[PDB]
């Protein structure tokens, strides 16, 4: 299960730590909860303790897998659709998925070729979108600012990030 105190995200719901577990009984039946606190965002989600897996309820990135995210970030190639409406639909569906190492595999080859050719609109939304989604979570799993995690990825960013 998650313990409470445990870093975990809900995408596309940022970051947040599960404060513990509420078993409430409805027609003689106890169903078990986790609720789960978004500082970023002052809310919370309950998820059924048999749900996570159902509602994209993750373990958040554990600070040592910060840095193989980073190399991932800086090395990450893969082949996405020349057609534009295809490539956005394919980035959007990695993005929704929300999972850190597919999220930097991705930003990585759009980030090649903006820096090589330039970035349509919709495919500059995504990679801004990437960044936002991975320093967030970084930042959080480091507890630093997201502006000191940002800092971090100036190596695989190959320049000074915004």
């Amino acid at each position: 299960e998650f313990r409470p105190g445990d870093k975990v995200v809900l995408p596309p719901y940022g970051v947040g730590v599960v404060a513990g577990i509420a078993q409430r009984s409805v027609s003689g039946v106890s169903r078990a909860y986790y609720q789960v606190d978004f500082p970023g965002s002052r809310s919370k989600a309950y998820v059924p303790v048999e749900a996570p897996h159902s509602v994209g309820l993750r373990k958040a990135l554990a600070p040592e897998e910060v840095p193989v995210i980073l190399d991932l970030l800086k090395n990450g190639r893969m082949p996405l659709p020349k057609q534009w409406a295809a490539r956005h639909r394919k980035t959007s569906e990695i993005l929704a998925d929300g999972n850190p190492y597919r999220i930097a595999q991705m930003a990585g080859q759009l980030r090649a070729w903006e820096v090589e050719r330039g970035l349509p609109d919709l495919d500059r939304q995504a990679l801004r979108r990437a960044i936002h989604l991975l320093a967030e979570e970084v930042a959080q799993s480091l507890e630093i600012t997201v502006q000191e995690a940002k800092r971090l990825f100036e190596e695989a960013w190959g320049e000074e990030l915004n």
